[PDB]
Formats: C-alpha cells, structure tokens, sequence
C-alpha cells in the first residue's frame, strides 16, 4: 500500500508512567507497566513494523528497497532511514545528559571500538563517531533543563548555598567560565562527608527559598536524594515547555528531562555522557573535556518555528532530520517531500488520501510514507507531526 500505518514498539523503561500513553491515545495498557518511549522508526533493535500482508519489519522492508523507500537523496548520504521519533513520557526526572561534539564523538567511538566495547552494551556511551541533532517538542507541559544560566543569575542563585562547597565560593568570587568549569566538576566529585555536608546546606535553603528553580530541586530530591545533580537547577536553565514549544539540544550542552510527554526527534545511534541524577560512575575528566561551560540566554532556548500556508516548520541545522507541525482542515492539503516520511497524529484526527487508498490516524498513531508515494492529501482537525528529511 502507498501508506503504511505503523505499528510501534513501547519501551516500558521504569521512569516511565503507566498512564500517559493511555490517556493521551487510548494505548493499551493493561497490566499497568509504566510505559516510557513509543518508537516510530527502523531502529535495528526495535523497528516499527508494518503489515499487505503479513507484519514486516521496517527496518526489513526498507533495505530490500532503499532507493524507493529513502529516496535518492538519504539513501546515498545515510544509507538508512537517518532519524528516530520518539513520544516520550517522563513520570520520573531523569539523568542529566551531555553529547560530544563531532570531534570528540569520533574519538570515543574509537576509544570504545578498540576496547572491543560491545556497540550494545552498557558500558557503551558513545555508539556513533558523529555529533547528530536532538529536538524535543512539548506535548504536555514540559519540566527540563538545558544549557549554562547567564553568569549573573547563577550567582544570584548561589549566595544562599555559598557556604555548601569552597568551589561554590571560588566561583563567586570570580563568576567565569574556568571557574564554572571547577564548580561544576568538584560538585560532581564530591565524596563522604564532604558531600553530605554541601547536601545539608542545600537542604536548609529548600527550606528558605520560594518559587523556581528551588521547587525543581525539591521535585528532583524525591528521587535523587544523595545526589550532588541536587545544585544543577542552580546552574542550568530550568525551563516549562508550553505544548507545542520545542528545543534544540546542542552539542557539549547539559540538559535533563524532568517531567512530561514530549515527542523527540533523533539519530539512531548517539553519544551519551552522564552528568549527574544517576547512581551510575561518571568519569569527570571526560564529561569536563566535553563540556562547553558558556551560558546560554534564556531567551535563545526554545527553536523558534516557522510558518508558512498551514504548516510550521521547525529549522534544524542539520542534514539528517527535519520536522514539521501540519494543521489540517476539513479541504485537503497536500503534504510532501523528497524522502520517507513518518506522520503522526497529535491530536483532532487525520485522513490521509494517495489516489485510491484511505488512512485514518486517531493521536498517537501514525504512518509511513516512502519516498516514493510523496505526495499525500491529508484532511481532518487538529494537527499532524511530520518527520522527514529536507535533502
Ligand atoms: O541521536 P542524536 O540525534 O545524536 O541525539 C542524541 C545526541 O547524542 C549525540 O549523538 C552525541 O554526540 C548527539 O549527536 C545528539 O545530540
Ligand atoms: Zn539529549
């Protein structure tokens, strides 16, 4: 068939919640697991599948027919369908990320390469010799962090706890990058009573501080109590996504999610390095060596969009994926593209049209498109997300 509607994988991850997918699109969801990622794409270790037939892989059906299915343009610069398009739903706070740069990502790709790493296990942290693009989008309101707080707000966020770490008063003193640099990495060495200590200052400030980020902090110690990523709000930007708001999740840049569904669009493989809200071991000298200790305006996180006829596009510096917000209405509009393209309902409902065929998405399902079916008519109310490649 021209479209394919996609039957998708749910990675039932711990942190996930148990009723969001549910609620959202009447996912099934019976024994009450949580259910953290819906996947919609040809990942090797998940694929969304199709049916026509018998269920196939994606990931199957495309490599038997990479040119029809890719289209000239991905086929030949990736070789594979370049991105992944996940809904996350984050019932838990979770670990606060950095990706290396292209530079450094090609170096710990070999470094674990030559340890004879397996690409799958969980020792890996770098799976790709490449930096790639990450978006994530607001579906409900969205709690995160990202990116280095201007010098002066960090300060500002920092006398009351000034007396938890040396560090913290070393880089009062003189509120720059290399001492931002030495903040940030002896909060995360922190060891015994030294670390208890710096908590219990924390602590009594929860206790005498009001509003944001403070409340965040409160939020994320329920589950990360012993943990020195306790003070991160007090240097990254907290920030509330609107549904339908996003951003863009720059290289050598610590980010977290904290709490909400989200959809994300990424490569397949990535490169991870933890910097705190983890019971796992970080190497601080490599997440320093990959880290860019600059600030970044609160005004310059979210992408902003651009609109044109009834479709918002979401600019991505980057080759490999782009994404779109389509509104539909009741008289058809023509959605196409030079490549495969994954189409999911985010909300109203959506009748996608090629010549004969007739697809109806209700939100939170979607279909794929291969290169070669572009264009399709879509109709309905509400909006349709797309993911796709510009090329
Ligand atoms: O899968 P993506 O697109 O890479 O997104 C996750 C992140 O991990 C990285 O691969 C690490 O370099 C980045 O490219 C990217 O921002
Ligand atoms: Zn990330």
């Amino acid at each position: 068939a021209s479209m394919q509607k996609l039957i998708n994988s749910v990675q039932n991850y711990a942190w996930g919640s148990k009723t969001a997918l549910t609620e959202l699109y009447g996912i099934a969801n019976p024994q009450q697991q949580p259910m953290a990622e819906l996947w919609m794409g040809a990942h090797p270790k998940s694929s969304s599948r199709i049916t026509n037939g018998e269920t196939v892989s994606l990931r199957d059906a495309i490599e038997k027919n990479k040119t029809a299915m890719l289209g000239e343009a991905v086929a030949n610069r990736f070789g594979e369908l370049p991105f992944l398009f996940k809904v996350l739903c984050a019932a838990q706070p979770l670990s606060i990320q950095v990706h290396p740069n292209k530079r450094n990502s090609e170096i710990g790709f070999a470094k674990e390469n030559a340890a004879g790493i397996p690409m799958d296990a969980a020792e890996r942290n770098y799976k790709d010799p490449n930096h790639k693009p990450e978006l994530v989008f607001a579906l409900t309101p969205f709690l995160a962090m990202n990116a280095f707080r201007e010098f002066s707000d960090i300060v500002s966020l920092l006398q009351p706890v000034a007396g938890a770490h040396s560090a913290i008063a070393h880089f009062l003193q003189v509120p720059n990058a290399e001492r931002l640099s030495q903040l940030f990495a002896s909060l995360l060495n922190m060891q015994g009573e030294e670390k208890s200590r710096a908590l219990a200052v924390l602590k009594a400030a929860l206790n005498s501080q009001q509003g944001e980020p403070w409340q965040t902090i409160r939020v994320i110690s329920e589950y990360y109590p012993d943990d020195s990523g306790l003070f991160s709000p007090l240097l990254l930007n907290v920030v509330k996504l609107n549904p339908g708001e996003a951003m863009f999740l720059f290289a050598e840049t610590p980010h977290a999610y904290l709490q909400g569904v989200a959809l994300e669009v990424m490569a397949n493989s990535d490169n991870v390095l933890r910097a705190g809200l983890t019971p796992k071991y970080i190497d601080i000298p490599e997440l320093v060596a990959n880290v860019k200790f600059e600030p970044k305006p609160a005004g310059e996180l979210l992408t902003a969009p651009v609109k044109s006829g009834a479709e918002l596009d979401f600019p991505i510096p980057v080759d490999d994926f782009a994404f779109s917000l389509h509104d539909l209405a009741l008289q058809e509009t023509s959605i196409g593209q030079h490549s495969a393209a994954i189409l999911f309902c985010v909300e109203g409902e959506a009748v996608l049209r090629k010549d004969e065929q007739r697809l109806v998405l209700k939100p939170g399902e979607s279909a794929f498109i291969g290169a070669d079916e572009s264009p399709v008519n879509a109709s309905g109310t509400g909006r349709l997300a797309r993911v796709y490649n510009k090329l």
